[PDB]
This record gives structure tokens, sequence and C-alpha cells, in this order.
């Protein structure tokens, strides 16, 4: 099921994933922050999962919300990482999956992120393109939840 | 404390420290695998809480154990490219403690890595300035435990 998501990006795909993350993953402080803020903004029910990080309308000035908002973005590094290897980029997507299969995050709650990233991406000026590209490496990681 | 741990990161462990990654960073799989083999190798013990890897005896053919092996060394990736700011370096440590603590990993259980750790370095030709470089860097993640 994975590796058949994982067909789905072709040639073309990952050279635009490549390309909008030698950007992108630039800036992962600032980037990853811009990413959740987003995620909170535009589907604010996604809070109830994130507790834990307190008051989360701090943003970037949140400790807690900085230190998850830049480790999530070691998670992309990873998946662009393996993107020529399928073998690898299976085995560390469905390691990735464990624990938010363990928070009972579906395949749909998950997709909610394609807004925030698709908005980070125009913010650097990376169009559709590059946003249906993500789109496409999201459902990698649907598919394992 | 985890703040007054991050302060014994001194200008030249620093130095050491991303000199040696430089290295071991190269080939996240290889020394990744390596580590983790090193651990169950000379630690037995510490194979229960990786029940959910399955025959952890496979190595680089055990899948689970792959994909969490490269996923481990993008989390020493991150602790690197934090040590030029504390206050991320600290955010970063204490959000990676959390599944440890959940798990209920001690300090002293994690100290355990230290080891494996030492011998990849050694391997490639990095002796104890740099191991003991290393055991500093896991003693900040141990004060947040
Ligand atoms: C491309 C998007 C995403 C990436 C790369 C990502 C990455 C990560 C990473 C690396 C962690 C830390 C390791 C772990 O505990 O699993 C994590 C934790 C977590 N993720 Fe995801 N995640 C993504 C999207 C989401 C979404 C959409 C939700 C929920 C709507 C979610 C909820 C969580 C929660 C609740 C945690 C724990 C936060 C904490 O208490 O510190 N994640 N995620
Ligand atoms: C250099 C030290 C280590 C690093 C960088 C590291 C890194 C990680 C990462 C990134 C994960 C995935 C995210 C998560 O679930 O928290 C993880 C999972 C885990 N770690 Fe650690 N870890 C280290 C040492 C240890 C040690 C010493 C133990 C045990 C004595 C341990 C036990 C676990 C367990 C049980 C998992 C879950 C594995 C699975 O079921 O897939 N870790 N660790």
């Amino acid at each position: 099921s994975v590796y058949d998501a994982a067909a789905q990006l072709t040639a073309d795909v990952k050279k635009d994933l490549r390309d909008s993350w030698k950007v992108i993953g630039s800036d992962k402080k600032g980037n990853g922050v811009a990413v959740m803020t987003t995620l909170f903004a535009d589907n604010q029910e996604t809070i109830g999962y994130f507790k834990r990080l307190g008051d989360v309308s701090q943003g970037m000035a949140n400790d807690k919300l900085r230190g998850h908002s830049i480790t999530l973005m070691y998670a992309l590094q990873n998946f662009i990482d393996q993107l020529d290897n399928p073998d690898d980029l299976v085995c560390v997507v469905e390691k990735f999956a464990v624990n938010h299969i363990t928070r009972k995050i579906s395949a749909a709650e998950f997709g909610k992120i394609n807004g925030p990233i698709k908005k980070v991406l125009a913010s650097k000026n990376f169009g559709d393109k590059y946003a249906n590209a993500w789109a496409k490496l999201v459902a990698v990681v649907q598919a394992a939840l």
C-alpha cells in the first residue's frame, strides 16, 4: 500500500520536491513554525492534539512549540533524502507513522497539513506545481495511517 | 538541569562534534544500523524495549530496524544543527525526551548509547577526544530524562 503510493513519486515530482526543499529546508525553525501556526489558524480543531505544547498562540516564542516545529522539519528532511530508494523511503515512512497511529490521527486528519504547506511554499514563491508535488509526498504517509 | 548541561558544550566540544559528524553523518543508514547493532550486542538487556522491531539480529535486512536506525541519525542531525543556539538546542532536546520518558527510559539507560557511539567513531579513526565530546552531548539529553 505504501509502496503503491510511493510509485506516484515520479522523476518530475522528486525533482520539484528537492528544489523546493533546498529553500524551505534552509530555515527549519522559521518555516517549521510557519507551518504549525498556519495549521492552527486554518484548522483550529487540530489544536486538541497539542495540549502538551501549552499556549500555542505565542508561536515562535513558545519553547515547546518551537521545539516541535524544528523537529517536524527533520522528518521531512529524512523523507527527502530517501526519495531515490523506495525501500528506504517506505521503511522510514512506516516508522514515522507508528506514533501518529497511536495518537489516533487518521489519514484525513493528517491531510489537513496540505493547506499550511501549500501556503508556506507560496510565501517562497513556489506555485501549485510544487504544492501538488508535496501533496503526493503527504499521500505516501497517509497510506501508512 | 538541562540548562546547566547545555552550557557544558564549550567551543572546542562543539567543534569536535561537527568535525566528527561531518564523517559519521555522511552515511546515516550504515552508521545508524551499526550503532543499534552494537547496542544490542553489548547490552542485550535493552532489546526488551524494542519488541516492535522483531528479530533484531537480522540487522540491515530488518526493515523496521533499518527505518528506526535511519530516523535515529536525523535526531542527532537535529542536535548538531542547533549547537549555535543554546535556547533552540534545549527546546529540541526536551521535545526529544518526551517519548523516551513515556517509555520509562532513564538517564542511566540512555547512557548505554555512549559505548556504541564510541566504537562507531573509532571505526572511522576518531578517538577518545571525540567519544568524550559526544558523551557531553548525550549528557544534555540525560539531564532531560
Ligand atoms: C508533514 C506533517 C507532519 C510531520 C512531518 C510531523 C512530524 C512529527 C514529528 C517528527 C514528531 C515527533 C516524533 C513523534 O512523536 O512522532 C511529531 C509529533 C507529533 N505529531 Fe506529527 N507531524 C506532521 C503532521 C501532524 C499532524 C497533521 C498532526 C495532527 C493533526 C500531528 C500530531 C502530532 C502530535 C500530537 C505530536 C506530539 C507533539 C508533542 O506533544 O510534542 N502531526 N510529528
Ligand atoms: C543517541 C541516542 C538515541 C537517539 C538519537 C534516539 C532517537 C530516537 C528517535 C528519533 C526515535 C523516534 C521518535 C520517537 O518515537 O521518540 C526513537 C525511538 C525509540 N527510542 Fe530512542 N534514541 C536514542 C537512544 C535510545 C536508547 C538508549 C533507548 C533504549 C535503551 C531508546 C529507545 C527507543 C525506543 C523503544 C523507541 C521506539 C522504537 C520503535 O518502536 O520504533 N532510544 N529514538
